[PDB]
């Protein structure tokens, strides 16, 4: 009855916010929009790195395969965080406390399509009134259901996905009686996240080969593991 | 105990198989591989909008909301439809009877990107024993679940979504009592198919803007209809 402890430990091993730090001192421009954002997820992904230990059996597979999970899902990971902090604003993306992207700012980004999209993710996760121990559940499922091409162990992967799956049903068996497919529109919600990352890691990489923008080691890393 | 009535409508629903007809007088080539997957698919989409009007409550939309369901969706369910024929062969997909890709021909097309995406998909269906109750829910979910830009009336949406989302819960929980989660596994495969329509409507798209492969009336337009 208190409820799922797959979802209780997610939710204590949510990490802290991330600021992005635009460069005060730099003009406002499409390049310094899109170096705050890329240096901003650099960022995320050492942190999303340490919290997937803590999903249980993550920590178990091969880092090879744990490698692989993480190339695939890291963009819909960032995306849902960024989903996440919007549910209480108005067609404003919270990339960051200290980086509200409202609809001007997205057209001088040259990421209107991009946000737009983003900001369908939030309506519709408004509608259905996401809770945070959902959001948690879903990054974890986002990660073990990111269809890699190059698994190790794929039985051992279908576990770590049946594993969050059992703890998602639980979870909502459990709190949202009054809906018994609530699960599976949370499960729903995916592919407009996968639609949405195939967006948003398409429209860096163009960014990526025009040259304009400085790109970390480990950003360059995962938008280069491709898709 | 005798299974779910949807599934059931569904199934003799099913449309009757279309050939693809390459014209026999054409020199083997990418043109030709692609003049035949485009009017193949041309065909197919009429066969698609006429089974539509069998899906609980879809023929009381809005003749917009139905036609914008069915311009997102139209390329996943053509997919799921290529993914189930090919499920009892091995690295080939069956785009129809005669017509059957392996990956020389993959290569000739300049699909192998494509069709390795597609058979991953099928991969993931054939771990599953994907069954033909559950392959034709699931090309009406996807239909439903299709994340449209530009739906009218959203809870009316919502509401086939659910009806739809139901009756695999149903069937499910009737023909596969050894696995309480199958339908939301069924669920977990949609991001994939939605991520391999993209990679489909964006190809063909540049084919489209290459000018050197004929397209048909409603092709062109759900083409254009575009992402």
């Amino acid at each position: 009855k208190p409820y799922n402890k797959i979802v209780s430990h997610l939710l204590v091993a949510e990490p802290e916010k991330i600021y992005a730090m635009p460069d005060p001192t730099v003009p406002d421009s499409d390049i310094k929009a899109l170096t705050t954002l890329c240096d901003l997820a650099d960022r995320e992904l050492v942190v999303i790195i340490g919290w997937a230990k803590h999903i249980p059996g993550f920590s178990t597979l091969s880092l090879a395969d744990q490698m692989s999970l993480l190339q695939s899902a890291w963009m819909e990971i960032l995306i849902l965080g960024v989903v996440y902090r919007s549910l209480s604003f108005e067609d404003e993306l919270v990339y960051a406390d200290d980086y509200i992207m409202d609809e001007d700012q997205s057209k001088l980004a040259g990421l209107l399509d991009l946000n737009n999209a983003i900001l369908q993710l939030v309506k519709k996760y408004k509608s259905m009134k996401l809770e945070k121990e959902e959001f948690v559940t879903l990054k974890a499922i986002a990660l073990a259901n990111s269809d890699s091409m190059h698994i190790e162990d794929v039985e051992a992967v279908q576990k770590l996905q049946d594993v969050l799956h059992e703890a998602l049903q639980d979870y909502e068996a459990g709190q949202h009686m009054e809906d018994p497919r609530r699960a599976g529109k949370m499960l729903m919600t995916l592919p407009l996240l996968r639609q949405t990352s195939t967006k948003a890691v398409q429209h860096f990489y163009n960014i990526k080969l025009e040259g304009k923008v400085p790109m970390h080691k480990l950003f360059l890393e995962m938008l280069e593991a491709k898709v």
